[PDB]
């Protein structure tokens, strides 16, 4: 645990197995003494910036509430202005940061942004997410999964990825998977795997640590035995809407609904995802979007799995707070 | 008292007279004790969201001030993004929200919106502003008729709204004539009505509660007796501006002007309107409209009515800060 | 000291010498006790509004560490929305905020402005920057000067504002040499000198006090023994881009550069700049800039001046925060 005083969180394999565990036992501990009335602030009289470049209006809550729990104060910095390094250096804005705030939290594009936020500012920066790996995100999820596999090690535990894994959050999990051995399905068509040399390159390191990382087309195999499967959304706006088309066309066949959900063959088996979710008719943009594309009834996820008792995406949602506060203690306090 | 802790503040009508009074009071006495230098702070270690889909930049001051004052923290989440149930779904934003923190304001747009905010997120949720009702600034307007009226009740009172009385704030005074039995008077065209069922259910509850609701285009009438005359903007930026000729066509008559106020008969009548006014040609748009539509010297409001002595607006505004407070205090502590 | 008590900072002409030179000091405690870990909060229980109506994502952070360093809650008001003056005019505005908050920072335009804020609102109102002067950024500069000349009154230094000084920040010097006797060089093209009277007005004052103000074209004359050379960029977004042509056809003489550090004929030089800087290719629009108009290497500053030992920009830049809290400490604590 002594090991983040002072260092920045950019991605998973920073770290080793068993500091990634210390931190998860830390998240807990302090889920367990808010719960119980007894939070120990460790953060008092420190200063927190938020550099969100890439932003919705809801995502600065977590952090916020994280750093506000334990005492400290924020300064939030939001995307409605111009992106860094465009009229002032990242080096120099880095600098200028530094001397002022005790932590930096960052989420924006290109991973070597916060590498040079965390090299130049002196003071230990977090990636919220980047364009490659998505931290905070992991971290929730990891421990969500823990919670609800009480004693079990992540070595015994099988997540499936369905749907669109070519992303930030496919990345890390492919980090997971190198460094606690989990056994990682991701069950996409293969347009959307993530970058063959990076899963190459954690595939032979989650062999080392008893784990796997399968890539498949094929539900079937690819969810048997599943304990969790997680999905996000299909579509993002920036990606040309005339994409959209063949994109739904792709994924639409692999949608969490009841059917995948009982082709794992496990009665336990736990839904997960990234929220917002497209679940139902109760959002314009996804009321157009079912309208537009035949989804009524759900897009990713069907909204019978996403109310099911299997879906526990609101724990998972809520442990983005306490995994980041975990973060923020472990690398600010002694 | 006792009654508020964990409840939500949706609008006047779900609440007792009784209930009302004790708020007033909570007011009135978190008021003093901050200008006497001995508030004692209620709200330590509570953390507050402003979800503010409706937004002026100044709005959130008043909720900010109050939350700090009583020692809670804030995160503010306003109109710059998308609308909430535009990405995801209210009951969703409500569930995540509902973890996060200990109360939530709103300030947007249907009822509905904040109804549902309350039932799912499982904390206090207030009302601050919706499309039927401004509960926020009736609170402020009945705390600063009191302090104006010592020692009288409010079926000893009677408040004009002259102007367009269609909109929430006509609505929350239909509410509070209803429950409180104040003599109220909307002196008004009789296409700014409010509607005439809400009208006719409040009538009926003012009536047993000792008051009466007057509708009415005769301003010699309307005007006689009152206490205080309270006044809006005649046109909003949203509606379209082709319509703002007849709008002030028809409203021009009820300027509220020195003649107004001495048609009261009442030497100690006073001025109420919910902030920003346009009484001068001291704005940029103040001074087009004033020029465009022949209104030099103010338009609801004459520039003289406004900096008269009767003006009571900056007490009003500054009321606005103790009554939020009072409600978070009343909510959130027991 | 005790002068400062409950007044407003809206520029350094409001203030004498000996006033200044306990602000610094206050300023340079302040600094010392936080780096050493002793800090005491005089400001535990104040709110502040920041009400940045001319605003960069990052500017707020300086102002609000100040704040929450001292013990007090902000509230940011950032120029998203409406100017001030648009919908509610500045008297009524500060009426408002005056009975909300303890003290207001203000960012913005014309003086006239935060000369109205300050004679309505009632409470300490500070100028960060107005169309006139940039008191914040001076008191920077100011305190960053001492520090790097320890023991020398400002009437033994000599100060250079290269490139265009007809702007806030050549006025705010203009009002440091009348008031201290600095010896102020503008190195400057005539058509980038700050108003004539101005001029005449604080060069009769900066004889009296030991001084002198030249404006010249020559850099040789005028950098000549200077102690500190000061620049900032030469081109704002808001004048036309069509007029950049001529105006760094005009300017690009005046770069500072290792040629005009070392005509000062003075090895100790030291290099100052309200930063954001363009002194490299490293943000998307100093690239573009140094593409378009052939000034690969830096704009107004050459990359090497910039990273020399000789540049002070990031010491300058943190003394904006130990300055801005000195003036909200010594106005709002007895």
């Amino acid at each position: 645990m002594s090991t983040f005083y002072q260092k920045p969180f950019l991605k998973l394999l920073d770290f080793t197995a068993s500091e990634l565990t210390a931190l998860l036992q830390l998240a807990a501990k302090l889920k367990a003494d808010k719960k119980n009335g007894k939070e120990e602030q460790k953060l008092v009289g420190k200063n927190i910036a938020l550099i969100f470049e890439k932003d919705s209006t809801r995502t600065r809550c977590s952090f916020e509430v994280a750093a506000y729990d334990q005492g400290a104060r924020v300064t939030y910095l939001g995307s409605s202005g111009s992106q860094i390094g465009h009229k002032e250096s990242i080096k120099d804005t880095a600098r200028v940061l530094g001397r002022m705030f005790d932590g930096i939290q960052y989420r924006g594009y290109g991973q070597e942004i916060v590498e040079t936020l965390a090299e130049y500012s002196g003071v230990p920066v977090w990636n919220g997410l980047t364009d490659e790996y998505h931290p905070t995100q992991l971290l929730a999820d990891l421990l969500t999964m823990q919670e609800h596999l009480p004693g079990k090690a992540f070595n015994e535990m099988t997540l499936v990825y369905a749907g669109d894994a070519r992303n930030n959050m496919g990345n890390s999990m492919l980090e997971a998977a190198a460094l606690t051995g989990l056994d990682l399905r991701l069950v996409a068509p293969k347009a959307c795997w993530p970058q063959a040399a990076l899963v190459a390159e954690c595939s032979a390191m989650a062999k080392k640590n008893g784990g796997a990382i399968t890539l498949t087309e094929d539900i079937a195999s690819g969810v048997k035995g599943a304990d969790f499967i997680y999905t996000d959304v299909w579509v993002s706006m920036g990606e040309p809407k005339e994409k959209w088309a063949e994109r739904i066309a792709l994924l639409r066949d692999y949608q969490v609904n009841s059917q995948m959900m009982a082709l794992t063959g496990n009665p336990q088996v736990k839904f997960l995802h990234c929220l917002p979710a497209f679940h139902d008719d109760e959002t314009t943009l996804g009321k157009k979007m079912a309208e537009e594309y035949g989804l009524h009834g759900g897009m990713e996820v069907t909204d019978e799995v996403f109310e099911s008792a299997a879906s526990i995406v609101f724990d998972e949602a809520e442990n983005r707070m306490h995994t980041i506060k975990a973060v923020m203690v472990a690398t600010l306090s002694k």
